[PDB]
């Protein structure tokens, strides 16, 4: 029922999900001049060498690549995090034009797209329990700008023609998510929420400072996806982003000066 259109988009979500107007909603604008460098923050540990990707799915909102999270194979540790967070899936948000598509903004700047790598805290045993905890989830957010092609994204782009419509899935084994990371792990962090229903307020956000570059041809292939199911009127999957939400009583911390 929820989506990104005039009649079902972000301004409507609070009716089914009242936490949409909560105290720790995401995304937010990252004001680089009010974010506090926190020298007590540790380096982030991204340990993706043993990652086991499974499937790629058009879920009617985005496309997602799912991972085996039955063991510590692809984990995030350190930075602002206590303990070990397992990678469950990644997905993207993107625009109809190159000047919009990101959910987070940086000094009000919107990027062409944003990659979200979703992780859950292993002390809660499964993602369904983790979703109910204020420290249950950690999302690593990476901005996309249009420039040079990202070679590590091409295997994703090339399969999207096989998952054009809602509910379509395909095998997507042996994908290495290390190929989606920028050089630097410098980040901003703040407590927030999922940016899609159910908008659960259990996410530690880690947003990397350095965007990755993707080619115009790569992002054009995202924009050929459909929100609709096979047989329904064709509605291009574009502008599947939630805008910035009130910061309220929150501090954004930076890992870098
Ligand atoms: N745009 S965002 O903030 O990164 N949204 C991510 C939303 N997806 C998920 N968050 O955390 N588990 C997620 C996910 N991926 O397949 N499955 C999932 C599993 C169980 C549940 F009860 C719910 Br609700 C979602
Ligand atoms: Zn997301």
């Amino acid at each position: 029922h929820w989506g990104y259109g005039k009649h079902n988009g972000p301004e409507h979500w609070h009716k089914d999900f009242p936490i949409a107007k909560g105290e720790r909603q995401s995304p937010v604008d990252i004001d680089t001049h009010t974010a506090k460098y926190d020298p007590s923050l540790k380096p982030l540990s991204v340990s993706y060498d043993q990652a086991t990707s499974l499937r790629i799915l058009n879920n009617g909102h985005s496309f997602q690549v799912t991972f085996d999270d039955s063991q510590d194979k692809a984990v995030l540790k350190g930075g602002p995090l206590d303990g070990t967070y397992r990678l469950l899936q990644f997905h993207f948000h993107w625009g109809s034009l190159d000047g919009q598509g990101s959910e987070h903004t940086v000094d009000k700047k919107k990027y062409a797209a944003e990659l979200h790598l979703v992780h859950w805290n292993t002390k809660y045993g499964d993602v369904d329990k983790a979703l109910q905890q204020p420290d249950g989830l950690a999302v690593l957010g990476i901005f996309l700008k249009v420039g040079s092609a990202k070679p590590g994204l091409q295997k994703v782009v090339d399969v999207l023609d096989s998952i054009k419509t809602e509910g379509k899935s395909a095998d997507f084994t042996n994908f290495d998510p290390r190929g989606l990371l920028p050089e630097s792990l410098d980040y901003w962090t703040y407590p927030g929420s999922l940016t899609t229903p159910p908008l659960a307020e259990g996410v530690t956000w880690i947003v990397l400072k350095e965007p990755i570059s993707v080619s115009s041809e790569q992002v054009l292939k995202f924009r050929k996806l459909n929100f609709n199911g096979e047989g329904e009127p064709e509605e291009l999957m574009v502008d599947n982003w939630r805008p910035a939400q009130p910061l309220k009583n929150r501090q954004i911390k930076a890992s870098f000066k």
